[PDB]
C-alpha cells in the first residue's frame, strides 16, 4: 500500500510529431521511434550514421537483388526496422498537485538520444544533450499546481558536436541512432532543503567515509539545517547554517569495526544515507546510495586493487542490444552480461566510445566486476578532437556528468575519453584531461585513449601491440607464418614501458554466421546481412553445411582466443587485455569475432566452461616449442601458472598426464614446487617426455592440474620414417606422362606447387591457418579469406592422419603450404575430401584435397604442396602416407568423371 507520492512517472503514452503540425500518432515511451514503429524505411539512400568502408552494396551487381524497393537488405550491419534523423516532438498532459507548490520540482530523462527541449505549456525551459548520462531540467518556480502539457523536443541529428560517426553512442554500428527517451522518466519534488547530489570517498586504510554534499537551499535567506550521515550503525549529525542556493557541505564518519573490501572475489557493499533537516519547516530530504571500498592504484608499475596484484582479463561492450537498439536500463540484463562474462573467466569489462546506464554500474557492484567507462566519443574519421571544435568542450562536460552520475560505483575503475583519437591538438588536449582528472578525483585510474596515445601521464596504457594479430599483418602473424608453439609472450615490448599496459582489442577472430540465431531478432533489429549470406550460400549448393560451417570454424576461432589469451598469461607483470571479443561485433561490415553471440548467448562449439580452462584467475601453462613430434623424440617443455586469486595458493603439487584420445595415460609425473603466490610466469617444473611408447599416428593431450585448476594442451605424434611411381604417380602438372597414365588406367597424385594456382581457379583465395581478422569488409581484404576445413575423419583418404572434422594445429601445414581450389570451375558436384571454409561475403566452395575420374584413371588432386622442405614438414610427410596409402588401397574410386581440359584451369603460362 506504500507509495512513491514524491515522483510523477512519466512513462507512457505521449502524443508524437515529427513536423509538430501532425498529432494524429501517440508513442509509447520508453522506447525509441523504431521501436514503435515510426520512422522511414530502409532505402538505398538511408542517411546512415556511421562509415562504410565495403561499399560493394551500393554499386556491384550481385547486391542489385538487393538494392530494389521491397527487398532492401543491408550487409554492412543490422537493419533496423524504421530509421528517421531529425527533430522528434513528444506531447504529454501532467497533473501537478497543490502540495508541490513552489517546493523543489524537477524533470529526470535517463536516456535521450540526442538533444531534448523541454516546453512547459509552449514556454521553453532548456535543453540538454547527455549522450552517456541523464537528461535533468530544474523545475522549480516554473511548474505551478494544476494541469500542465510537458513538451519535448528530441533532436538525433549530428550537429556541433560530431563525436565521431563510429562511436558507439551514436553510430549504426551497434546502438543505432535512435530517436526517443528511455529508462526512468519522472517527475520529483523536494522540500525547499534537499540533497542535490553527494560525492562518496571511502578510505580504506583510514577506516572513514568522507563526503562532499550539494546541497539546496531554495529560501532567500539562510537556512538552520541538521545533516544526519549514516553508514550502518555509524551516525554522525551535523548542524550548520546554508546560504541561499547550492551549498558544498563536507563531511567525515569514522568507522570502528573492520572494513570489508571490494573486489573481484569479495564484493562487499555498505549503505550511505544523508539527510537533512530544516530546523523551521521539520521537513526532511533523504539520500540513499550504495558504495564500496576499494583503491584502485599503481605501484611500483604495476596495477594493484586494495594492494594485491591486478590482473585484467576483459571484454569489450559496444552497445548491441539487438531486441531493442537502446540499451537496458535494468539490472538483469546487465547481470546476465557479467555473469556469462565471469562464465569465461572474465573479470573486466571496457565500454566502446559509450557510456552505459545506471542498471550497468550497479550490477557490476554485486558482481565485483571492474569496469572501464569512455565519454561516448570515437573521435576519428568524421572528426577530430583537441582543435578547437565543438567536441573539446563536450567531453569535459560529458565526463564531468558521467563521474557525477555513476562516480560513486566501486565498479568505476578506469576512465578514458573514448577510443582511437585524431588531431593534431589531441596529444596535447588528451594531456591535459588525464592530468586535470588524475588531480580533480583519484578514485580511479586514467588513461588517454584506447589504442594510443601512450602519453607518460597515463596511470595505465592502452596498446594494440601486444597481440597476435596487428591491424594489416595478415599471414605475417606469428599464428600464420610459424609452426605451431606455445611458448611466446609479449614480454619484450611490454618491457620497454615504466606503466602497466593493457592489451587492446585482442583476438577478432571470426566464425561463420550462425544462421540459427536469426529467430531471436524479433525486435528493432533484424539480420538482413545474414540473410544475404545465408541466400548466396544456398545459391552455390551448400546450404546443407551451414551449420558443419558454424561448428567448424568455430573450433578453429575457439583455438585462435585460447592462443591469444594464454600469450597474454605467459607476458610477465603484463597489465591485462580487453577481449574484442566474447561477444559478436555485428557492424563494421559484420564483425563475428566471438564465441557469444549479439546476444551474448551460446553458439555451441565452445562451453565457458572449457573458455575458463585457459582464461581464468587462475591458469597453468605449458611452453612447447612445437606440438609435431615423432616416436624418437622426447617432449620437452615447462609448466608456469598466472595467479591472480585473492590470496596465494597454498598448494606445492603439480599434476600432469599425457593420455590418449580414448583417455589411456601414456605417461604422468608430479611437480613439487613451492606454494603460488600472486603473479604470473611462476615456475612450476619441466617437461621431458620420451615418447617411443606411442604406437600409431596418434593425438595427445597434455592436462596440466594445479589445485582445483586444470589446463590442456594437444600434441601430435608420428611415426619416426606405400609408393611405387608404375602403381602411384605424383607430379605437379598434367603432363604428357601424366596424361598417358591416366588413359592407361593408373592412378595420379596431382600436388600443385605453392603459388602456382592461377587466379582463375582460386589462386586470389589467400588461404592460412587462423580465422579471419575482424572481417574482410572492414579490412578491404586483409588474409586469410577462409575459415578452418570441414571433413570426414571416417573418410579412408584419413585414416593414418588423426583428426576431427575441424581444424586443429596438425592443420597448420596444409593451410600455410597450399592454396584453395575452386572445384565449381571443374565440376559443380564435386565432394571434397578436405573443404575449406570461405569468407561468407563469397561462399566461394573451396578444397585442399578432391578426388576425380579422368577416363580410365583415378586422379587425385591436391591443392596442398607436398615437395618443399619435406623433411622439415613431419605431418605433412604423414597426411601423404595417409593418401597413398588410400590411393593404393581397396576403397579409391572416385565417382565424379571430369575430362582432361577442364582440369587445365589448375595451370598457366
Ligand atoms: O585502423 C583501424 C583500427 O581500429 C580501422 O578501424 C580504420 O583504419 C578504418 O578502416 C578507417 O575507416
Ligand atoms: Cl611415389
Ligand atoms: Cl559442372
Amino acid at each position: 500500500s506504500n507509495a512513491q507520492t514524491d515522483k510523477i512517472d512519466l512513462a507512457g503514452s505521449w502524443t508524437f510529431s515529427t513536423d509538430s503540425m501532425d498529432w494524429s500518432r501517440v508513442i509509447e515511451l520508453p522506447g525509441s521511434m523504431a521501436s514503435n514503429g515510426f520512422g522511414e524505411d530502409i532505402a538505398v539512400g538511408t542517411d546512415w550514421t556511421g562509415g562504410i568502408v565495403d561499399s560493394s552494396y551500393f554499386f556491384k551487381p550481385s547486391y542489385a537483388k538487393y538494392r530494389e524497393a521491397g527487398n532492401i537488405k543491408v550487409p554492412f550491419w543490422l537493419q533496423p526496422v524504421k530509421y528517421y534523423k531529425g527533430k522528434a516532438w513528444y506531447q504529454k498532459e501532467v497533473v501537478i498537485p497543490d502540495s508541490w507548490e513552489g517546493k523543489d520540482i524537477s524533470l529526470f530523462l535517463e536516456r535521450c538520444h540526442w538533444e531534448s527541449r523541454l516546453y512547459i505549456d509552449g514556454k521553453e525551459i532548456g535543453m540538454q544533450n547527455a549522450l552517456g548520462a541523464p537528461h535533468r531540467y530544474d523545475l522549480t518556480g516554473k511548474l505551478s499546481a494544476g494541469k500542465h502539457v510537458l513538451m519535448l523536443c528530441v533532436d538525433n541529428r549530428v550537429k556541433n558536436i560530431d563525436p565521431g560517426e563510429n562511436s558507439h553512442s551514436i553510430s549504426d554500428h551497434t546502438q543505432g541512432n535512435w530517436n526517443g527517451v528511455v529508462g526512468d522518466m519522472f517527475l520529483e519534488v523536494k522540500p525547499e532543503v534537499n540533497v542535490s547530489s553527494v560525492k562518496i570517498m571511502p578510505e580504506r586504510l583510514a577506516k572513514k567515509v568522507s563526503v562532499s554534499a550539494s546541497l539546496m537551499n531554495r529560501y532567500e535567506k539562510d537556512a538552520n539545517v541538521v545533516l544526519e550521515m549514516t553508514v550502518g550503525n555509524e551516525k554522525v549529525q551535523q548542524q550548520c547554517t546554508l546560504k541561499p542556493g547550492e551549498n558544498q557541505v563536507m563531511m567525515s564518519l569514522a568507522m570502528k569495526g573492520d572494513i570489508k573490501c571490494w573486489d573481484e572475489f569479495s564484493p562487499s557493499l555498505y549503505d550511505l544515507k544523508l539527510s537533512v533537516k530544516d530546523a523551521d519547516s521539520g521537513e526532511t530530504d533523504v539520500y540513499a546510495e550504495r558504495f564500496g571500498f576499494r583503491d584502485v592504484k599503481v605501484k611500483d608499475g604495476k596495477l594493484t586493487i586494495n594492494d594485491r596484484r591486478l590482473f585484467l582479463r576483459g571484454t569489450l561492450d559496444c552497445a548491441v542490444f539487438p531486441k531493442t537498439g537502446f540499451p537496458p536500463t535494468d539490472v538483469e540484463s546487465w547481470k546476465k552480461i557479467y555473469t556469462t562474462c565471469r562464465q569465461h573467466g572474465l573479470n573486466h569489462v571496457r565500454f566502446h566510445s559509450w557510456c552505459p546506464p545506471e542498471a550497468a554500474f550497479a550490477a557490476a557492484d554485486g558482481m565485483g566486476m571492474y569496469l572501464e567507462i569512455e565519454c561516448s566519443s570515437w573521435a576519428n574519421q568524421s572528426t577530430t578532437i583537441g582543435d578547437g571544435g565543438d567536441l573539446d568542450r563536450f567531453i569535459w562536460e560529458e565526463s564531468e556528468r558521467i563521474v557525477r552520475e555513476f562516480g560513486n560505483h566501486p565498479s568505476f575503475c578506469m576512465m578514458m575519453y573514448g577510443n582511437e583519437p585524431a588531431g593534431e591538438g589531441s596529444n596535447a588536449y588528451l594531456t591535459n584531461f588525464v592530468t586535470t582528472w588524475k588531480e580533480r578525483d583519484a578514485r580511479r585510474l586514467y588513461c588517454s585513449g584506447a589504442g594510443w596515445p601512450n602519453l607518460p601521464v597515463n596511470d595505465f596504457l592502452s596498446d594494440s601491440n601486444p597481440r597476435i594479430q596487428a591491424w594489416g599483418q595478415g599471414v605475417k602473424s606469428i599464428i600464420n607464418a610459424q609452426a605451431p608453439r606455445t611458448d611466446y609472450d609479449w614480454s619484450e615490448y611490454i618491457g620497454r614501458f615504466q606503466q602497466p599496459m593493457v592489451s587492446h582489442e585482442i583476438g577478432q577472430w571470426c566464425v561463420y554466421p550462425n544462421f540459427k540465431e536469426m529467430a531471436k531478432y524479433d525486435g528493432v533489429m533484424r539480420p538482413r546481412n545474414f540473410e544475404i549470406f545465408q541466400e548466396t550460400l544456398a545459391e552455390n549448393g551448400m546450404a546443407h553445411l551451414a551449420d558443419s560451417f558454424l561448428l567448424a570454424s568455430g573450433k578453429l576461432q575457439a583455438l585462435c582466443y585460447k592462443a591469444d589469451i594464454e600469450a597474454a598469461l605467459r607476458t610477465k607483470d603484463f597489465g591485462g587485455f580487453q577481449l574484442l571479443g566474447l561477444s559478436d561485433f555485428p557492424g563494421q561490415g559484420t564483425a563475428l569475432v566471438g564465441v557469444l553471440d549479439a546476444f551474448w548467448e551460446e553458439k555451441g562449439y565452445i562451453r565457458p566452461e572449457e573458455y575458463r580452462r585457459f582464461c581464468n584467475s587462475t591458469v597453468p601453462l605449458l611452453r612447447l616449442p612445437k606440438l609435431i613430434y615423432t616416436n624418437q623424440e622426447t617432449v620437452k617443455g615447462s609448466l608456469e601458472v598466472a595467479h591472480f586469486g585473492a590470496a596465494p595458493l597454498e598448494v606445492t603439487s603439480t599434476v600432469w598426464t599425457l593420455k590418449t584420445k580414448e583417455g589411456k595415460t601414456i605417461a604422468s609425473g608430479t611437480l613439487a614446487h613451492q606454494p603460488v603466490g600472486i603473479g604470473n610466469c611462476i615456475p612450476l617444473g619441466q617437461l621431458e617426455i620420451p615418447l617411443d611408447k606411442v604406437d600409431v599416428p596418434s593425438c595427445l593431450t597434455l592436462e596440466a592440474t594445479l589445485g582445483d585448476y586444470a589446463n590442456s594442451w594437444h600434441i601430435w605424434v608420428y611415426p619416426a620414417a606405400v609408393a611405387d611411381e608404375a602403381q602411384l604417380l605424383m607430379t605437379d602438372r598434367l603432363d604428357a606422362k601424366a596424361l598417358q597414365r591416366l588413359q592407361e588406367g593408373g592412378n595420379v597424385l596431382l600436388s600443385l606447387r605453392k603459388g602456382s594456382l592461377p587466379a582463375e581457379a582460386g589462386g586470389e583465395v589467400v588461404i592460412g591457418f587462423s580465422s579471419i581478422f575482424w572481417n574482410t569488409a572492414w579490412t578491404l581484404g586483409q588474409a586469410p579469406h577462409t575459415l578452418g576445413i570441414l571433413c570426414n575423419p571416417a573418410h579412408p583418404a584419413l585414416s593414418e592422419f588423426p583428426t576431427e572434422y575441424y581444424s586443429d594445429y596438425q592443420w597448420w601445414d596444409a593451410m600455410s603450404h597450399s592454396g584453395a581450389i575452386e572445384v565449381v570451375k571443374i565440376d559443380k558436384n564435386l565432394q571434397p575430401i578436405v573443404r575449406v571454409i570461405d569468407d561468407w561475403f563469397t561462399n566461394r566452395p573451396l578444397a585442399l584435397l578432391f578426388e576425380v575420374k579422368v577416363g580410365k584413371g583415378k586422379l587425385l588432386v591436391s591443392g596442398i604442396d607436398f615437395w618443399q622442405d619435406m623433411d622439415k614438414r613431419t605431418e605433412a610427410r604423414q597426411l601423404l602416407y595417409s593418401l597413398k596409402k588410400y590411393m593404393c588401397g581397396n576403397r579409391f574410386n572416385p565417382s565424379s568423371e571430369v575430362d582432361a581440359k577442364d582440369l587445365s584451369i589448375l595451370f598457366s603460362i
